[PDB]
């Protein structure tokens, strides 16, 4: 539902208003042609503007089609790919490959398929795109568009933005709305937070650490900051929305108490790529338990509440003892210094209740006070069932290693150690990440599973919309596509055109 004036409110500005934008965005192949969504499709609609750019785009998309493709039907898309564009009769034959480059993966398909056959043609594309294609593409009008998308992106949040819906629960600081964009119609969950619950309590801190945490990570399996805007009364965080209820519930409320060793899989696989992307920015997260792994409506997870996540210098180590009781790991219970290792902790503990349908180290059943629980995780080894294949034995006892120095992923290979793990053996990550995979539970929709120092904080917490969530915003709620539109026949529109404002 998108507000009847919502054409105006994202009106393009005239070109003439984005010179700031165009002296000082900086001009990074990858970011402008990739990594923002609407720079992406901007750049790729350039190239089919020329024809012999088009082939280059077109094998792009095929390679990556490859990348997914089931391992049955791998080598089978190869040759497609091949009797495509290369081979030279072909019209979208793609020459800046060079007729070396496929003459190896010719006899890369003859030597069995791999998701990786392509890969070498697909590097020689990008950086043949890097070089004159790119520098066309800055002087050409559809990046003179891609700076109004920029200009729409860095305008002003404020409350009147959204429409607060619902609220769906109570927090530590405030309650967690449901909000929604007036002029886009896409649905979030705000994160209000109080002003003095922050004043009071001197959480400036750890508040502006989890929403530059969240600002930093784009993730499909980690919530995201799309928005921090504040009011005269709140801070608020706009994350994605997840309405397919939390893991715990699904382990008790709905499971045996437990899952399925296979459904167990699919959430572990999510949770540990989840993992892996916070830990690219060597940032950790701690606070994993299941009732912070939510779903979403198509029933994939995310991690939530990164409150208790914290960067961490590279090759410097932190301290803590902070956590839930029971998902604490031992380094942590003894105030160790330590680094990312107690998310493996985290994972193992997470594997086993999904399994088992209780902690590997307090019964569903029993009553142990904090004490014990943390005397356990320290010293008791942990037990298994028929539950758990070998396979999965195995991970759970390699991730609850008490020495994080022997712990899995906690070497320099780091999560690339565990996707290899045998448990693993059967998942494709890379359909997986594709979102290729169906989730094994699809949950049913309609379910309801004041001074200055303060006016510094504010201000560095409010910077406002987030780039990439906002320019997949407008790409999902088709305003990209309705508002995108040039001069008929491939001419100047009006609001590109510096000749009459
Ligand atoms: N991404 C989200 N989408 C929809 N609702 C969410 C989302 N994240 C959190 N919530 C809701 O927020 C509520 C709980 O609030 P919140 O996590 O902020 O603090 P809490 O319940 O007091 O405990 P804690 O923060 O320590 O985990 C729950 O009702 C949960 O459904
Ligand atoms: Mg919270």
């Amino acid at each position: 539902g998108k507000s009847k004036k919502w054409k105006e409110i994202l009106k393009f500005p005239h070109i003439s208003q984005c010179e700031d934008l165009r002296r000082t965005i900086d001009r990074d192949y990858c970011s402008l042609c990739d990594k923002q969504p609407i720079g992406r499709l901007l750049f790729r609609q350039f190239c089919e503007t020329r024809p012999g750019l088009e082939c280059y785009i077109q094998f792009l998309d095929s390679v990556a089609e490859y990348e997914v493709t089931p391992d049955e039907k791998l080598g089978e898309k190869g040759k497609e790919i091949m009797t495509k564009y290369l081979t030279p009769k072909s019209p979208v034959f793609i020459a800046q490959v060079g007729q070396d480059l496929v003459s190896q993966t010719e006899e890369k398909l003859l030597q069995k398929p791999c998701k990786e056959l392509f890969s070498a043609c697909a590097q020689s594309v990008h950086e043949y795109l890097r070089g004159e294609p790119f520098h066309e593409y800055l002087d050409s009008m559809f990046f003179d568009r891609f700076l109004q998308w920029k200009w729409l992106e860095r305008q002003p949040v404020t409350k009147n933005t959204f429409r607060q819906y619902r609220v769906l629960g109570k927090g530590g600081f405030g309650e967690v709305c449901a909000c929604q964009v007036r002029a886009t119609g896409k649905m979030y969950a705000c994160k209000r937070l109080e002003k003095k619950r922050i004043k009071k309590r001197k959480g400036e801190s750890m508040a502006l650490n989890e929403k530059q945490i969240l600002e930093k990570v784009n993730s499909q399996f980690v919530v995201n900051l799309a928005y921090a805007y504040e009011t005269k009364d709140a801070l608020c965080l706009v994350l994605t929305i997840m309405n397919g209820g939390d893991l715990k519930f699904h382990i008790y409320n709905m499971g045996n108490p437990g899952f399925e060793e296979e459904r167990a899989l699919f959430y572990a696989a999510e949770i540990l790529c989840g993992l892996e992307d916070l830990h690219r920015e060597n940032t950790v997260y701690r606070n994993l338990k299941p009732e912070n792994i939510l779903l979403d409506d198509y029933g994939h997870i995310r991690i939530s509440d990164l409150g208790l996540a914290v960067k961490i210098p590279e090759g410097d180590l932190i301290r803590g003892r902070v956590g839930t009781v029971g998902y604490m790991a031992p380094e942590v219970l003894n105030n160790q210094r330590y680094g990312l290792s107690p998310d493996y902790w985290g994972l193992g503990c997470l594997i086993y209740e999904m399994i088992e349908g209780q902690s590997p180290f307090r019964g569903r059943k029993e009553k142990v006070k904090r004490e014990e629980v943390d005397r356990r995780v320290l010293e008791t080894e942990e037990v298994y069932s028929h539950k758990f294949s070998e396979e999965a034995k195995s991970i759970c006892k390699m991730l609850l290693t008490k020495d994080a120095k022997q712990r899995l992923g906690c070497q320099e290979e780091g999560a690339a150690e565990v996707k290899r793990h045998p448990f693993f053996r059967n998942m494709n990550f890379k359909r997986l990440e594709a979102g290729m995979l169906d989730p094994p539970f699809v949950p049913d929709p309609r379910a309801v599973y004041l001074d200055h120092t303060d006016d510094d904080f504010y201000s560095k917490f409010s910077t406002g919309s987030v780039s990439i969530p906002w320019q997949n915003e407008m790409i999902e709620t088709e305003c990209f596509k309705e508002l995108n539109v040039f001069g008929p026949n491939g001419t100047l529109p009006p609001d590109l055109n510096r000749n009459h404002p």
